[PDB]
DNA sequence: CAGCTCTGTACGTGAGCGATGGACAGCT
DNA sequence: GCTGTCCATCGCTCAGTACAGAGCTG
């Protein structure tokens, strides 16, 4: 069967996805690396199987229904950037080794502390258990989703944990599943404007 | 024992690809 | 009536998380 218009898996797995990334933004949307999709098209979270432009459009965050082709004018209309923990495109998640994550959570630190978003969105928990040990240093045990107890260190950023957007979570199945934590990811960031 | 991590596993929903079937229209 | 196409429809694949209940170490 073919899903990406005659290209091959094996080429898209050699392709990453680019960084929308610039200073003053609210907020960043971390993905934990691309999917097949994502690398094939150049853009972040296309459908099928994604939740997060669904999600986006149904908490408020965005005004009408908007798509992976306007993700870089995200920055600019909303204050919101993109970027992944692992650079390397696979299926899925658990594809990824340890190793990678590692690597990974060191350079988001440093691409944190040169942007400093007021919010550092996780979009996936796996993704901060492994950040927030390697950083922080605390336990992953009872780790939960929105708001951290913890600042990137050397900023003011926050960090903010979400279900992964991704479709493959049975958990919570549908995009409404979801959009809680969008919802008060936007109520965060309107507060922080506030105050 | 007490807190921790580690690892195999099952799970709902909705989109899209390739195949299928009923409707439909051409054919002095 | 026979032919071949259209287009909705269908059936299969596909796009992390929490849990059980250990193991690990103070």
């Amino acid at each position: 069967v073919d899903r990406f218009n005659g290209v091959s898996e094996a080429e898209l797995l050699t392709k990453t996805l680019p960084d929308i990334l610039t200073f003053n933004l609210d907020i960043v949307i971390i993905g934990i690396n691309p999917g097949l999709m994502a690398a094939y098209k150049g853009h972040h979270y296309p459908g099928p199987g994604n939740h997060f432009w669904k999600c986006l459009f149904m908490s408020g965050l965005s005004e009408v229904q908007l798509n992976h082709m306007d993700d870089h004018t995200l920055p600019g209309k909303y204050g919101i950037g993109f970027t992944n923990m692992v650079e390397r495109t696979t299926p899925g998640s658990k594809d990824l080794s340890s190793k990678e994550f590692r690597e990974g959570g060191r350079i988001l630190v440093q691409k944190l502390q040169k942007y400093q978003p007021r919010i550092a969105v996780f979009n996936g928990k796996c993704i901060y258990e492994i950040f927030s040990k390697e950083v922080f240093g605390v336990k992953v045990k009872n780790l939960e989703f929105g708001l951290q107890p913890h600042k990137i260190p050397d900023t003011e950023t926050l960090c903010y944990v979400m279900p992964s957007s991704s479709a493959r979570c049975a958990q919570f199945p549908r995009a409404q599943d979801k959009v809680h934590y969008y919802i008060k990811l936007k109520d965060l960031r309107d507060q922080l404007k506030g105050i």
